[PDB]
């Protein structure tokens, strides 16, 4: 499946920018970073308030010779304004030492720059969810649905419960 | 010997791109960048994290233009994708200090232009290790330093070389 944004119009591979919206009515708005045990920037991807319910665009890159992305890329994802506290590029990441259980992990930005591309978008109901696809120390390959922890509520590893998202075009 | 790639066919010398693997698995993935005390962009060159059978490529490149790497042969290194930030070419090569606390050399990307191709290829059991040899030369085993932390860096590491093997990107 080619993976459409709100318009309807095929998401761009490598170019553009989009917001990750929540595709449900809940507590919290689209993703952006949020300030959680990180130090002296925020490097957690987190929903935003729902008074300020547009977070941060994003860039979807995969190694894919086509010019837009579809539910079987494997993809890395990049903040395209992060603050400038950030490393750069500002892309997605989870901090997790290989553990065979991934689950409730944040996902992070960070510098780590390789053509390892761990996310991939799928399709949910009408809209998608967010994957998390590695190997652990067991060598076992699994892909995780990304949800979200409430506690800005944190976009974490959490297989029984994908938070169902959408993606609004900013700009090519 | 000819190096080889994970299909059996000798490595490329000057063409071709390849991912630096390790031979065994379950202990993060294959060498990429990662920032190890280098300011806003990832210099050092570590494991990825990500325990998938995927690095950056690399290119390999030596002086001696035939055909295929060997294990005589002396090399430079380079990622052919690197961060925008990252200098080009994103060509290996050791760092001149060693951290204060967390310790060990690492190898880092620079632009730096070099003399002597610093690395080789070496045969290592049943697949390979990398080695770095310093002219003033000697040649000194690669292997991988976890920090505290987490970084799986690549540092220079006598005994304890990191076997790796190359797998070849068209694929």
């Amino acid at each position: 499946y080619t993976v459409h944004d709100t318009d309807g119009k095929p998401v761009l591979n490598n170019a553009g920018q989009y917001y990750i919206l929540p595709a449900k009515q809940g507590k919290g708005g689209g993703l952006g970073l949020s300030n959680d045990d990180d130090g002296n920037c925020p490097l957690t991807v987190s929903q935003t308030p729902i008074d300020l319910p547009i977070g941060l665009p994003v860039r979807f890159s995969s190694r894919a010779r086509i010019s837009h992305i579809t539910t079987a890329l494997s993809l890395n994802i990049e903040f395209t304004i992060a603050p400038a506290c950030a490393p750069k590029p500002a892309r997605w990441r989870i901090f997790n030492e290989q553990s065979s259980e991934k689950g409730y992990t944040p996902v992070k930005i960070s510098d780590d720059f390789s053509s390892a591309a761990p996310f991939q978008i799928k399709k949910f109901e009408e809209d998608y969810k967010l994957v998390y696809c590695s190997k652990s120390e067991s060598g076992e390959r699994k892909c995780v649905d990304l949800g979200i922890k409430i506690d800005n509520r944190r976009l974490v590893l959490k297989e029984g419960d994908p938070f169902k998202v959408k993606f609004k075009k900013v700009d090519e």
